[PDB]
């Protein structure tokens, strides 16, 4: 039961991850502007 | 244990559903080539 619950909790973290991915994908589908370069830059510096 | 396993199986059905949603979204994005959504994905994965 402990093993099954840990597996379920891991699966819930992956589920939530995929939900966030889906939400951000539809948000990115809804509109495209110069913002994409600013968020690219802000993360590209964060690579350092 | 039976209840926990059924909950895990339901969570797996939702996981598979979100995976199918993600796949269909990327398939729809392939209609207009990678340009900003690749950068926004890179932002999310880098932040993770």
């Amino acid at each position: 039961l402990e093993e099954a619950l840990e597996a379920k909790e891991e699966l819930e973290r992956t589920n939530k991850m995929l939900k966030a991915e889906m939400e951000d994908l539809v948000s990115s589908k809804d509109d495209v502007g110069k913002n994409v370069h600013e968020l690219e830059k802000s993360k590209r510096t964060l690579e350092q």
